[PDB]
């Protein structure tokens, strides 16, 4: 039928082959004559999937052997409280770098549980950039330093990651995990809801340095201890089996296209198509981010006034574009271009943007 | 290629729900996207989300003063979320112990506050539900918690106690919407979907609104999710979609009373087989407490137990091994397990007995 271009911000476009694969075996997985959704998570067919999803992630990001991969429910939002619940002990400080709204939500939850600090923030200038690492105020009693690698709502992104030795570096990578190569040993823990760049909603990937968190924390509910899930290999209680399966399928696709290094090349190219369009528009489109901080995953921009914003977004929706409205808290526009968004969608958006501009 | 799915969790689902999911997996509602590819703030998703709630409300006849929540973390997270929200200082989390899942819930409450055992059939290895006249209740109970169906032990409440000093709270993971319910008896009901309602990944929480908070993490407050209609953060959208589909199937067959008829016939097939076996098969539960959802039994010795389960597996039956904590056999016959599978089990049970 008509064209559909999926720029949804979360959940988001999946790679077609992962969906086609799921569709074909939805009723009979691995010749069991059952859906993967109808299997015991103690079955060997399921355990194979669970282990493969882990091994693909390990290979793709080159995760070291002293790290474990957890598959948890609850979203990144639950990690906002689980992290300080496990690591923010008395006399210690949850130190946060604020580079958008998701960073503030993480901070707020630690505030409920302990001493917090703000190491650096670009909030004053409306989160248009990543602060310089030299501005980071660090504390000897920091439990960790927490960052948001990709600021989904504001369209900014870390180009690289700080070297931190006094505390573990923790990162909310929900909207850019496995969009590029990563030196995992820079971190104590990485977490990501899967629904932005790794597949479906319902599972959260948590990559953790085992010895930072494989020990029982007194007074913490069993389900909320990392130790619980480390010890049980994310099978303490029933996992989100279809979500993990779909995650597996998406990881297979990333591997098939050449891994993190190849997908970064694709992601830089799609992003360039949109940013060049903005940059050649003579101010008709204005990107929110400063150029050195532009995200490769979420492109945020405004037209010159809200009336034009609305007409542009209404025209897009009529032409088949989905999800371009900016986050409700900031307005404007947001083109989410995660791994699986195809480049011809980006070209289509460029065409839209140029004809709208020329015809305005 | 015959397979009979007696898995205990996650479990068999209705074929029409899975076929419907398959057919539109790539193009949901003519959007040309999977339901999995939709924003949870889209109208497209929002209608599915609401439709799932509406079907539960209809099918269980849930009054207006109850809210229906879709949460992540399984029934296991509810074990701690409940006392986190309701077990305030100077109050008591009171538990009725009718199996190991009861025990797991009580354990989490003990982390957070004072607990109490209203009644327990543990001494007799959980062969029955205690007499409600036996309950020991406290003026300062924050709640009375029960497990409606004791998944590992094969026992089930026939009816529920009339409790007015405190909210009655029930872990209905393995029997929710397998029969009609009087929801007004409860302050809260919760269940992982993965037994009777859908795939794993979503937990249904039915809560008396005005019943349920300084210092609890935002995600762990019921009020967060009540206030945001379970859209505070990204919900498990595909699991809720599948839950909708399963609920449409239950509605289509005639609702909670109709599925109870089917379930009672399924259970009747197996229990009759056991009772007519002259002691060859022995059920764990006392008759008066027999579950309609998990039928637990053993052969006369461990070696016959093992021979039977091996024969079963060879013949395409899946999931009949009892829980590791108790051994024996367990036939889980949740809503979507078809009567034909129970008939097949019976026929295997009878043939095995003849050939022993
Ligand atoms: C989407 C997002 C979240 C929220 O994830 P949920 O799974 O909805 O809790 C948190 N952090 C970032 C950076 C996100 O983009
Ligand atoms: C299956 C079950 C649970 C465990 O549910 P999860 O979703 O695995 O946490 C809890 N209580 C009962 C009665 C169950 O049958
Ligand atoms: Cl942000
Ligand atoms: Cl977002
Ligand atoms: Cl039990
Ligand atoms: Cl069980
Ligand atoms: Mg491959
Ligand atoms: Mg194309
Ligand atoms: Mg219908
Ligand atoms: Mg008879």
């Amino acid at each position: 039928v008509k064209q559909v271009f999926n720029f949804n911000a979360g959940p988001s476009a999946l790679p077609k082959p992962a969906l086609e694969r799921a569709q074909k075996e939805l009723l009979n997985f691995n010749d069991t004559q059952m859906s993967v959704m109808e299997l015991s998570h103690r079955s060997q067919s399921y355990e194979e999937v669970h282990e493969q999803a882990q091994n693909l992630l390990r290979e793709l990001l080159q995760i070291p052997n002293d790290y474990q991969i957890l598959f948890l429910q609850g979203g990144a939002s639950l990690q906002f409280t689980m992290l300080p619940m496990n690591l923010l002990t008395k006399g210690t400080i949850g130190n946060y770098v604020l580079t958008g709204s998701w960073s503030e939500k993480a901070l707020k939850e630690a505030k409920l549980l302990g001493e917090t600090h703000i190491a650096a923030s670009t909030k004053a200038n409306s989160y248009q950039s990543i602060p310089d690492f030299s501005e980071f105020q660090l504390n000897e009693n920091d439990a960790y330093l927490h960052i948001t690698s990709n600021n989904t709502i504001y369209g900014t992104q870390y180009q690289n990651f700080p070297e931190i030795n006094h505390a573990p570096l923790i990162a909310d990578m929900s909207s850019d995990i496995l969009s590029r190569p990563l030196k995992v040993n820079q971190f104590g823990m990485i977490y990501a809801g899967a629904q932005k760049n790794l597949g479906p909603s319902g599972v959260t990937v948590v990559i953790v340095k085992k010895d930072l968190l494989n020990t029982k924390v007194e007074q913490v509910p069993t389900m909320l201890q990392y130790a619980t899930h480390i010890k049980s290999d994310s099978l303490y209680n029933t996992p989100p089996t279809f979500s993990i399966y779909m995650l597996r399928n998406v990881l297979d696709w990333i591997k098939d296209l050449g891994g993190a290094e190849a997908i970064a090349k694709q992601n830089e190219e799609k992003a360039k198509i949109i940013y060049d369009t903005i940059d050649e528009s003579n101010g008709f489109y204005v990107g929110h981010a400063e150029k050195g901080s532009r995200s490769l995953m979420n492109v945020t921009f405004n037209l010159r006034n809200e009336e034009l914003n609305q007409q542009f977004l209404a025209k897009a929706k009529e032409q088949g574009f989905v999800g371009l409205n900016g986050h409700r808290s900031v307005g404007g526009c947001r083109a989410s271009i995660y791994n699986a968004v195809p480049i011809d969608a980006c070209i289509a958006l460029r065409e839209l943007m140029i004809q709208f501009k020329e015809n305005a």
